[PDB]
This record gives structure tokens, C-alpha cells and sequence, in this order.
């Protein structure tokens, strides 16, 4: 599923991604605008060391979920890579949420520095109530 943009700014508030360890959603907006392009079966393949990117936060398959074809991977979210290319979104926002557990933060993704870090990231939310 390709979203709209209030649409998706809409659903990550009810998930609770609003503030989420201290990162506003308009943050994660701009995260999965570049990442995916708001794309929920958006797949990249990293040929240089075999790893997968899945979902609409593109997260990989050498730390972040389970697709059994990446070498010397673990898997913190605890969920197969398939569980991250659905429509609902459920389970890609549930690991997005575990990666910013960890001491990077929102900066675990590099995506994020280049295209979102000290820019005016309000228009990802502007005009979507919430």
C-alpha cells in the first residue's frame, strides 16, 4: 500500500509514535517519506553484503527482522521480514520502535541524518489534524 500523507501522519499518531523516545512524528514522517516513499512493500537489495531493507521504514534484515537468506543476522524485532511488507502496519511500527531503543536513536538510520536532521521537517504534518 502506497500512503497518502496525512493518512499515514494520522495512523502513526494512533499507533503512539508521537514523541516516541523523545522524536515528534513529524520526524518519523520525513523518515519514511525518504525511506520508502510512504511504501509498505518497498524492498531494497544491499548486494555488497547480502542484507534486505523491508517496509516502510526500511529496515534491515541483518539486524531487524528474519528472512533466513542473510548472513551472520540476528533478529531484535522478533518478527519474520515478511510481518514488515503488510498493509496494516502494525508490526513495521513495532520495530521501528525497538531500533530507537537502542543509544542511536532516530539516528540509526542514515537516511534520516542526510534528508531530515536540522531541516524544517513541519511540513510532513502540516494540514493533517493531528
Amino acid at each position: 500500500k502506497v500512503f497518502e500523507r496525512c493518512e499515514l501522519a494520522r495512523t502513526l499518531k494512533r499507533l503512539g509514535m508521537d514523541g516516541y523516545r523523545g522524536i515528534s512524528l513529524a520526524n518519523w514522517m520525513c523518515l519514511a517519506k525518504w525511506e520508502s516513499g510512504y511504501n509498505t512493500r518497498a524492498t531494497n537489495y544491499n548486494a555488497g553484503d547480502r542484507s534486505t531493507d523491508y517496509g516502510i521504514f526500511q529496515s534491515n534484515s541483518r539486524y531487524w527482522c528474519n528472512d533466513g537468506k542473510t548472513p551472520g543476522a540476528v533478529n531484535a524485532c522478533h518478527l519474520s521480514c515478511s510481518a514488515l511488507l503488510q498493509d496494516n502496519i502494525a508490526d513495521a511500527v513495532a520495530c521501528a520502535k525497538r531500533v530507537v531503543r537502542d543509544p542511536q536513536g532516530i539516528r540509526a538510520w542514515v537516511a534520516w541524518r542526510n534528508r531530515c536532521q536540522n531541516r524544517d521537517v513541519r511540513q510532513y504534518v502540516q494540514g493533517c489534524g493531528v
